[PDB]
């Protein structure tokens, strides 16, 4: 039995503090290879521990292929190998692309579907999982118009890293340090907040009556680039600001319904927020 492990790294499609992602080739097929920085080894360990616990398989979860640790002279090399989505991240896609009603709904319902799959405990199955870093850069666009959720490096599991989430997307109870850290439902409610921000980013790019908004990240109008923890706490907790809903949305039945959904993801009180399952149901009754 020959075990062909060679992956050809062809082009770098992302670089950050986390490390790099490459388009690679295995046996003639594209794969995505995440090479971790020493800085973020704990993200590789957590994603690997999760997949060693439960082999997630869902059309709206980035598909796992392999976790590799390789001994080097003076270091350990850590790779995560996944399915490759050539259209790139939702963040990337929304910069130039506008959406119609069908494509907007298909994107956001596919995300809700992936998120509900993470959140739900299945007996027999899977533990319940909270993501803890949901954002448009951690969502990939598939050729079929659905998305998938990536990066379980901060995920938490329930049955019975010093990395923290992206500050721009942190829920109020994270910023004001009131989150009940011993309560699994707390982490689901943090994901729902972040989902609502992603819903807003997508809805802005849906055309209605010949109008569309430019791509902006959540809170673009009230915080700097690379906002501090304090910048975010003042906006979200002290002033209790929420992203703007443009007037033009209220002429479109889809965007009107999506604005109501966003509102119900953004309550200050975490336990008032909708569940991923209720978001899916609401999205299936829109249009
Ligand atoms: C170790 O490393 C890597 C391996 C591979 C890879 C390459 N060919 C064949 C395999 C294979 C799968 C499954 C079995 C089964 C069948 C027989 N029996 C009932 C249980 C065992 C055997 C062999 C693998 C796993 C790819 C890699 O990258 C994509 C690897 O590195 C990350
Ligand atoms: C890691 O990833 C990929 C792996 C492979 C791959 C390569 N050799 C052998 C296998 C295999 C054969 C047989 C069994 C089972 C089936 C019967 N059962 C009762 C026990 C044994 C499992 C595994 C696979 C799956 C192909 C891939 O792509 C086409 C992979 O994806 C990149
Ligand atoms: C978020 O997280 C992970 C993501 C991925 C991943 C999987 N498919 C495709 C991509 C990708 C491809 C291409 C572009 C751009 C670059 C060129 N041009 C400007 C248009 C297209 C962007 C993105 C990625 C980054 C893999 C991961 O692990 C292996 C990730 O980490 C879990």
């Amino acid at each position: 039995r020959t075990v062909a492990r060679d992956i050809t790294l062809l082009e770098c499609v992302g670089k950050g503090r986390y490390g790099e992602v490459w388009r690679g080739s295995w046996q003639g097929e594209n794969v995505a290879v995440k090479i971790f920085s020493s800085r973020d080894e704990k993200s590789w360990f957590r994603e690997t521990e999760l997949y060693n616990t439960v082999m997630l398989r869902h059309e709206n979860i980035l598909g796992f292929i392999a976790s590799d640790m390789t001994s080097r002279h003076s270091s350990t090399q850590l790779w995560l190998i996944t399915h490759y989505h050539e259209m790139g991240s939702l963040y990337d896609y929304l910069q130039l692309t506008t959406l119609d009603t069908v494509s907007c709904l298909r994107i956001v319902l596919s995300i809700a579907s992936g998120l509900a799959h993470l959140h739900i405990e299945i007996f027999g199955g899977k533990p319940a999982i909270a993501h803890r870093d949901l954002k448009s850069k951690n969502i990939l666009v598939k050729k079929n118009g659905q998305c998938c959720i990536a990066d379980l490096g901060l995920a938490v599991m329930h049955s019975q890293n010093p990395r923290v989430g992206t500050k721009r997307y942190m829920a109020p109870e994270v910023l004001d340090e009131t989150i009940q850290v011993d309560c699994f439902d707390s982490y689901k409610r943090v994901d729902i907040w972040a989902f609502g921000l992603v819903l807003w980013e997508v809805a802005r790019r849906m055309v209605s009556n010949g109008i569309v908004e430019d791509y902006k990240p959540p809170f673009y109008d009230v915080v700097p680039n690379d906002p501090s923890f304090e910048d975010m706490r003042k906006v979200v907790c002290v002033d209790q600001q929420r992203p703007n809903i443009p007037n033009r949305w209220f002429s479109d039945p889809t965007l009107t319904s999506l604005a109501k959904l966003m509102k119900e993801c953004w309550y200050q009180n975490p336990s008032a927020r909708l569940t991923a399952l209720r978001i899916k149901k609401t999205l299936t009754k829109i249009d």
